[PDB]
């Protein structure tokens, strides 16, 4: 079925760390949180901590509703860079 | 970037066997035909000698022409289903 692979960093003072996970046509926000907090070992802390942003550009970061489907709310004409930022 | 996750089978000893395959926005049809015949361990051949072939339906399948990108060669609308066929 359907995919894409994102890069997402930690919210961080600038710019910087992008890891790589794979969205599938499934998966809502909690899910693709959980396999980014994977790939930066968070057992610093919880799903529910954080919220997802997707860099439109330098001006803007597009917020991913708390259940939605990632495939389906971010925007695909823009580059595939995200932010785990903890709320 | 975007992608599939496809599953191949092969035109041969009647009973179904698939694998699948991680194919991105990038890659072409001898690639993972290479992936497939590996992972069916088709080892008598080269990758020229097989094409694929998507079932559209039944009476109905799609030629990946030779060295097309898969991703946007395939009908993205039907199954992602697969087989592995000679010339």
């Amino acid at each position: 079925g359907d995919c894409c692979i994102i890069r997402v960093s930690l919210d961080v003072d600038n710019g910087n760390m992008y890891k790589s996970i794979l969205v599938t046509s499934q998966d809502k926000a909690p899910t693709v949180i959980r396999k980014a907090m994977d790939k930066h070992n968070l057992d610093e802390d919880e799903p529910e901590d954080y919220e997802l942003l997707q860099i439109i550009s330098e001006d803007h970061k597009l917020k991913i509703p708390e259940n939605a489907n990632v495939f389906y709310a971010m925007n695909s004409a823009a580059n595939y860079d995200f932010i785990l930022k903890k709320r």
